[PDB]
Formats: C-alpha cells, sequence, structure tokens
C-alpha cells in the first residue's frame, strides 16, 4: 500500500476579520516544513473544518499542496464528513488538486453502524486512487469504528491504510496491531504520542506540532528509530503543553498558544468557538513558558 | 414567550431512489395531523438532517408548512448546525417561510464551550422573532448545554422558550425546572416521556410517534391534563417499543418499522445511514405485533 506516515500537523486555520488569511496559512505550513514535519493536514478538526465552507476546505487543500510543492512533505488533505456523498465530494476534489492521501474523519451525529462505517469509507476509497486514513475520534463524533471494521476495510479497500486513533484506548492499539500488524496506526492524542508509536504505530498527527514542531518531530524521529529513550523522555517533556492544549476544546488552546507566541497576528475563531476563559489564557500562557517556540 | 408544545413528531424523511419523496412526506405529516398531534419537526436528527442538502432540509420544511395550513398543528422546523452562520442561515429561512418556531441542536463535533454555545445560540436567535427550541443531545453531539447556560439563554433572549432534552437524565430536569420553571422542558426521549412531562415538561418531540401517533398524543395530552395515571399506562405500554426503536441508531429502526407496517414504500437511506442486521430486523417486526398501528 501507499502510506503516508511519520510526524504530522494538524494545521489550525488563521482568520482575519473572519476570513481565511490565506497569507498566513502558507507561512504557518512553511514553518513546519522548516522545522521537521513529514506532512501536513489541512482542515482537520484543529483547522475547524466544521466552520469553513466546502470552498474554504477546497482552498485551504489547494495552498497546502502548493506550500509543499518542491519539498518531500506530503499532504494528507482533511476531507471528511458525516454524509458520504459530501466525503466523496471532498475526497475527489483533494486527489484532483493534488493531495498526496486523505484523512476521512468517521461520521459524526448520525451515528452510523459498523456496516453503515464500512459502506462510508468503502465509497470514498472507491472513489479515488490516493491513500485513506481513517480517523476514529468517538468523543467527538459520538461514534466509534470497531476494530474489525477498520481491518476489514484495510483488507478490502486497496488504498485504506490505517487510523489515526484519538480515543485514549491503549487496549485497541494492541488490538488493532497484534491482528493486522500491516495497518499504519496514527497516534491522534498527543499526550500518548510515544506508547502509540512504541506499540508500533508508524506516526503522529499532532496540535502540538503547531507550536512545537521540531519537538514533535525529533519525538517521532527517535521513535521511529527504535531510539525509545529519546523519544520517551521528549513524550515526558511534552506532556504539560500536550494536557493544557485540551483544557479547552481543541483548537481553542492552540489558536490561543499560537497568539500568544507572536505566530498569528489576532485570536480569532468561528462561532461555536471561541476564545477561552481569562483563567485558562493564562495557564496557557504560563505553560508556555517552559518550552522553546520556534519563530519563523 | 410564544411558545410551541404538546405531542410533536420528529418526522422521517422518506427517500424513492436516493430523492425526497415528496407526496409521501406531505401523506405522512397529514396522518400524524389526523392522529391528535401538536407540531411537527421537519429536518430532525430523525429526518437525516445530516446528509440532506440545505435545498432538500428547506424543501421538506415548506411541504410541512404546506401541508398544516388550515389546522392547528405548528411546524418546529430542524435548523440546527455545528456552524453558526449555517444555523443562522436555516433559521432565517424556516422564518421567511412561515415556519411557526425553529427546533436548534446543539453544535456537534467541534464541541464549543459554555460561552460559545450561549454566543451560538444568542446570535440564532437575535436573527429572526420566532420561538426557538434549544436541543441538547451529548450521546450524538459530543457537548452539552449545560443547565446554567439554558437557563442564561431562557432568560437573556426574548424568543428561546426551552429545550428538547435526549440525554437520559432526569436529574437534569429536576435541575432546569427547580431553577426555571417558566421555560418548557420537552422531552426527546421516548421511553421516559411520562417521567419528564409529570415533572413539569410541556411535551415531545417523538420518534415513537412517526409509527403510532395516536398512542403518542394521547400519552401527551392526558398529562397535561394532569391525568397521570393514563399517561403512565400509555408510556409503560410503549416501553417495549420505545426502546427496540433504538436497537440500531435512530432512524434506522423507526423507517425499518414503517416500512413493514406499509406506510412506507420502500427502506431507503443515504450513506452513512443503511439498513438494520437481519436480527434487529426481526427483533422490530417482533415488537410491532404487540401494537396497533393506524393506517392513512
Ligand atoms: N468541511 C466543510 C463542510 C462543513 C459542513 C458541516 N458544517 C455541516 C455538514 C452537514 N452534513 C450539512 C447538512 C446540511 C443540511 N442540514 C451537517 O450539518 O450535518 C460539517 O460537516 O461540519
Ligand atoms: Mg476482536
Ligand atoms: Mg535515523
Ligand atoms: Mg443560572
Ligand atoms: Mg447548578
Amino acid at each position: 500500500k501507499n502510506i503516508i506516515i511519520g510526524a504530522m500537523t494538524a494545521l489550525i486555520t488563521p482568520f482575519k476579520n473572519g476570513k481565511v488569511d490565506e497569507q498566513s496559512y502558507a507561512r504557518l505550513i512553511k514553518r513546519q516544513i522548516e522545522n521537521g514535519i513529514d506532512a501536513v493536514v489541512p482542515v482537520g478538526t484543529t483547522g475547524e473544518s466544521a466552520t469553513l465552507t466546502h470552498e474554504e476546505n477546497r482552498t485551504c487543500i489547494e495552498i497546502a499542496v502548493e506550500t509543499c510543492k518542491g519539498t518531500k512533505v506530503k499532504v494528507l488533505a482533511g476531507a471528511g464528513s458525516n454524509a458520504t456523498h459530501e466525503a466523496v465530494g471532498l475526497a475527489k476534489f483533494a486527489k484532483e488538486h493534488g493531495a498526496d492521501g486523505i484523512l476521512s474523519v468517521a461520521p459524526y451525529y448520525n451515528k452510523p453502524t459498523q456496516q453503515g462505517l464500512y459502506e462510508h469509507y468503502k465509497a470514498i476509497a472507491q472513489s479515488v486512487d490516493i491513500p485513506v486514513l481513517l480517523y476514529n475520534v468517538p468523543g467527538r463524533t459520538g461514534c466509534e469504528i470497531s476494530t474489525d471494521t477498520i481491518i476489514k476495510l484495510f483488507r478490502d479497500c486497496e488504498n485504506i491504510y490505517g487510523v489515526k486513533e484519538a480515543s485514549g484506548n491503549i487496549d485497541k492499539c494492541v488490538d488493532l496491531l497484534a491482528h493486522e500488524p500491516r495497518m499504519m496506526l496514527i497516534s491522534g492524542e498527543d499526550a500518548i504520542n510515544y506508547p502509540i508509536l512504541s506499540n508500533g504505530g508508524k506516526g503522529v498527527i499532532s496540535v502540538t506540532s503547531n507550536l512545537l514542531p521540531d519537538m514533535i518531530s525529533a519525538l517521532t524521529h527517535f521513535a521511529l528509530d527504535e531510539n525509545y529513550k529519546e523519544a520517551k523522555k521528549i513524550n515526558d517533556e511534552l506532556y504539560n503543553i500536550n494536557k493544557i492544549l485540551f483544557c479547552e476544546s481543541n483548537p481553542i488552546p492552540i489558536k490561543t498558544a499560537m497568539y500568544l507566541a507572536g505566530l498569528i497576528e489576532s485570536l480569532e475563531f468561528r462561532l461555536p468557538l471561541c476564545s477561552p476563559s481569562k483563567e485558562n489564557f493564562a495557564k496557557i500562557e504560563e505553560v508556555m513558558k517552559k518550552y522553546k517556540i520556534k519563530g519563523f
């Protein structure tokens, strides 16, 4: 299978006067490239996919593809939806406009059954010829892609190559790789990046890497080389910021941190997301002081 | 406040060859009117709002409004979204096209904070002058509108008049009405329709009423008349079907039951929803035999 692995960043989407700041977006992607990141994920959960239009979703994918041209860095385009016809349309656009693969979140809100999840992802995978990474985050979607469903999709669909797990369930990570060791398990939960990698995971799709791309890149690379002492050390050092970046719903803390570090010009969200509380703003700022934050 | 209460039905959306069957939809709404229902909810969760287009969402609202003309039956239009700009647009269309109020589900997937939920619903409420019913269903959305947020929105926004609760939490129902007895608490959980009504709830937005509108209407109207003995009797009689209608994710079982009863011509969903397993298909058919299902 064609795969996209390694250290990856779920890119925030900066806004300026309620509009996608397209110049800042490219600048942020360049900073990720220059700090050892291997793939960028435009318009994931962290990129506020819910509140972008279908057009803006497509624009951000285009900026990512163009910015990564001439580099090793891959574009794993966020193209999921809770409507299969929407997810197929987004996947086809990403393929047609040069994305290296797609990240496709499990349908949210409408809670498909395991059979429905299978047909949803089968329709997506058969619509394009680029790699497809499943994305399980039951705390946000209200449903769970079971291990059996993931493994069936991996075995039945040529371009489905793994899953980004954001479920706080290391038991399931063992279940997945013990029964199907050929899939690419990707950490979608920064605090447990190292445990997932040490069990045979092959990458991360990170929130923290927006702020600290060099540290997340180093962690991942040490781990892929089985330098587990060094990878665990970085995972341990990162625990405090990894947790504080979820003191409110992601991406509220990470956008706050990027603003505090001078990496984005305005702390703007699209409703229903908004600025954090004054207390949490201060806690984010306090934890940031422990870490060395790369500029541009 | 202007309010919309009583026995209400979360309408299924019938499909024929992947298209909204508009004639079947109007016929189903008339059947609800003829069986004592006080309001209908087009394109809620049960109506597969997630997989309808914005335009099909607008078409079903028009059919509901047109079918209810010349009757007391109100149209409480499903107009929620996880993007505030989407929810405002849906609310404005519903108002402009004759809906009596809107049902607005809490944002799904992106998990707004309580502050974000407040600003989300304030923006919706300030965009129209018709009643707005909040809708809390954390098992599907991944977030919870707290009692404090619900009460603040009720007190601060003239047209926010209550909440549809589908959270399996009778403690919260006590919390809501003990601190704000002026709001309209609406049951969104058929099995516990009577306990919510007996605590001062003023209506239901029902899945089961799709199949048994006369029984849900009678239950609610008995309760509103403080004939709690007769209301509980119907609630107890309905428990078996109330639970089997969630043996798979709603609306998979209710559409299956409507098809088995001959009320819709095809068992068609839009992916990622699909037909139930053969076992659950048989379980639904078995539970239905206990009940008298009205025709057209
Ligand atoms: N990534 C950009 C697209 C965002 C669209 C949407 N906000 C809503 C998606 C939708 N399926 C639209 C249904 C519209 C008819 N009610 C949903 O709200 O479930 C989402 O998927 O979060
Ligand atoms: Mg097993
Ligand atoms: Mg090496
Ligand atoms: Mg209060
Ligand atoms: Mg309290």
